[PDB]
């Protein structure tokens, strides 16, 4: 296709010059075809293109296929909120020095889910056991991108390599669903207080890991006020959306979160969010690697202002 072609001819500016390395990037100002490239950027710069011999045409059609199967008509679970999960896996992974932590395989199954994590998501999300029936569908979505014609860009892989990559691709993405977070959380907050987290114990890797995951998921919370202000409507709208289209199909009145009223309560509910689900999490991840601070200063810095909007309010 011609986008295609733009998109494999076109010159991939350094990361410093995308500057995908820090924590405060915004995607907003961004064309989609900047967006692909930055992606490109991405996989370049973790050596995931050369170590595992990626053909540039097909790593490109691979990207395209994936941003494709995100609709725009979601507010914002699309492209967008795929692609910054994976630009703060990028900027933990390198400005947070969490690279010299992982194996290749790790690092490129992590971006691939990060990518990958929300595939066709419909604009149908959940409250806090499901049996995370959503992220079983974004994994399906993603396992067929990657075997697809011309999107292959895992082929280079032993066979061997490829079971583990899609092990843990899979992991990756079921990770994102929040009720396996709160699931395991627990424990891995309780070696970081003990003091006592050893990412050379499997387990704790894995942990590590989907706790990785839903860090980067979450990261909007973590932005600068005005990004953070934008995406926060973004999600708002997608809920509201969600409750309207609920009452209208199934006679359900929508609860606080959903309903389109009672927004005045965005800023009560962030609050909430953030003390619920973000902050122990990415100052526990700061206990992994400092480096990763400005993700918790961060979210902070954000609780603050949704506190200031709750009081005015
Ligand atoms: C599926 C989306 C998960 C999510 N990602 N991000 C970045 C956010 C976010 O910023 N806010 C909320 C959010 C969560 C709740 S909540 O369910 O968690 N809420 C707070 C805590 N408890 C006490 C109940 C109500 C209420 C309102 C929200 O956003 C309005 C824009 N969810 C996500
Ligand atoms: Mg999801
Ligand atoms: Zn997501």
């Amino acid at each position: 296709t011609r986008e295609l072609q733009s998109l494999a001819a076109a010159v991939v500016p350094s990361a410093q010059t995308l500057k995908i390395t820090d924590f405060s990037f915004s995607d907003f100002e961004l064309s989609d075809l900047e967006t692909a490239l930055c992606t490109i950027r991405m996989f370049t710069d973790l050596n995931l293109v050369q170590n595992f011999q990626m053909k540039h045409e097909v790593l490109c059609r691979w990207i395209l296929s994936v941003k494709k199967n995100y609709r725009k008509n979601v507010a914002y679970h699309n492209w967008r909120h795929a692609f910054n999960t994976a630009q703060c896996m990028f900027a933990a992974l390198k400005a947070g020095k969490i690279q010299n932590k992982l194996t290749d395989l790790e690092i490129l199954a992590l971006l691939i889910a990060a990518l990958s994590h929300d595939l066709d998501h419909r604009g149908v999300n959940n409250s806090y056991y499901c049996h995370s029936i959503m992220e079983h569908h974004h994994f399906d979505q993603c396992l067929m991108i990657l075997n697809s014609p011309g999107n292959q860009i895992l082929s280079g892989l032993s066979i061997e390599e490829y079971k583990t990559t899609l092990k843990i691709i899979k992991q990756a993405i079921l990770a994102t669903d929040l009720a396996l977070y709160i699931k395991r959380r627990g424990e891995f907050f309780e070696l970081i207080r003990k003091n006592q987290f050893n990412l050379e114990d499997p387990h704790q890797k894995e942990l590590f890991l989907a706790m990785l995951m839903t860090a980067c998921d979450l990261s909007a919370i973590t932005k600068p006020w005005p990004i953070q202000q934008r995406i926060a409507e973004l999600v708002a709208t997608e809920f509201f959306d969600q409750g309207d289209r609920e009452r209208k199909e199934l006679n359900i009145e929508p609860t606080d979160l959903m309903n389109r009223e009672k927004k005045n309560k965005i800023p009560s509910m962030q609050v909430g969010f953030i003390d619920a689900i973000c902050l122990q999490l990415y100052e526990a991840l700061t206990h992994v690697s400092e480096d990763c601070f400005p993700l918790l200063d961060g979210c902070r810095k954000n609780r603050q202002k949704w506190q200031a909007l709750a009081e005015q309010q």
